[PDB]
């Protein structure tokens, strides 16, 4: 479904003017506007100033795991980059477990999963449940009817938006993963660390800029196709020139820039990338910056 600021927007304006109004009141929240929210995220995703204790030992039991796989392998035909790792495995245990408490179909799914997760559930004055429970990258959160609110951060979300949120989460482990998960020993930390500066890069415009980033973030897509045919022509060079898709990129970077430097810090960075390769694993973290509400 869309995502969209109308709900989170109108249950503030409810509020500083129902069971879930109640939990507000009793957090004394003062959520941070829609138009804040975005920035938040630029600022969080690749944050490492909180407990990432878990994503530790969930990289370590799977990189393990991985490593007995491989020693099957060989069987038959015979670090830097671990701790920003790990950080992302957190923020994933963290909102998958939210995620699950905030889609309890049923009050007894909920008292499992708060038990499970050592969240305390509360009833609230509607016959409603407020779940409370502390994870380690957002601090305490409060889950009642589809809403998440965070007392730390001072944020409000719906279930569209924390799931933007885990789906770009999920989607930087994927391409992580992908760059390890090959047989052909095909990249380096050299061009894991590549793609996550540009994770840095394009996080940075989102911070500055909120929802009006993503017009920045969307110009990843043409600029990566432009390297792909600078990359085709290195090869074969008699492919003839296309000066107005190539002008188009540069007239549009050139603006953009004047809007927030970081875009222009983006297709510099796509630019330098040697293979096609590595520049087909930039094209498809292109929503990896999220969605903009629309």
């Amino acid at each position: 479904s869309p995502l969209i600021s109308d709900d989170i927007d109108n249950l503030i304006r409810k509020f500083n003017s129902d069971g879930v109004l109640e939990m507000l009141t009793s957090c004394q929240a003062n959520p941070i506007s829609t138009s804040q929210m975005h920035k938040w995220m630029g600022s969080w995703l690749m944050s490492d100033n909180h407990d990432a204790s878990q994503g530790y030992s969930f990289l370590h039991e799977v990189d393990k795991e991985a490593e007995i796989t491989f020693d099957v392998v060989e069987t038959f035909i015979r670090t830097d980059s671990f701790k920003i790792l790990a950080y992302l495995c957190q923020k994933f245990l963290d909102l998958h477990k939210l995620t699950l408490i905030l889609n309890a179909v049923s009050e007894v799914e909920l008292l499992n999963l708060a038990r499970t997760f050592k969240g305390k559930v509360r009833r609230s004055s509607h016959g409603t449940n407020i779940c409370r429970i502390r994870v380690p990258s957002l601090g305490p959160t409060f889950i009642s009817e589809g809403w998440a609110y965070f007392k730390k951060l001072d944020i409000l979300m719906d279930r569209n938006f924390l799931l933007m949120v885990k789906d770009v989460i999920i989607g930087r482990m994927q391409t992580v993963l992908s760059m390890v998960c090959r047989i052909d020993n095909l990249f380096s930390e050299q061009d894991i660390f590549s793609l996550l500066n540009i994770y840095r890069i394009g996080d940075k415009i989102v911070e500055r800029q909120g929802n009006f980033s993503y017009d920045l973030i969307k110009m990843v897509e043409p600029i990566c196709n432009l390297k792909l045919m600078k990359l085709a022509r290195e090869s074969r060079p008699l492919v003839p020139q296309f000066p107005h898709f190539e002008n188009h990129i540069k007239t549009s970077v050139d603006e953009g820039a004047k809007i927030d430097r970081g875009i222009r810090f983006l297709h510099d960075q796509i630019m330098s990338v040697k293979t096609v390769d590595l520049t087909l694993v930039i094209y498809g973290s292109f929503r990896h910056w999220g969605h903009p509400f629309i």
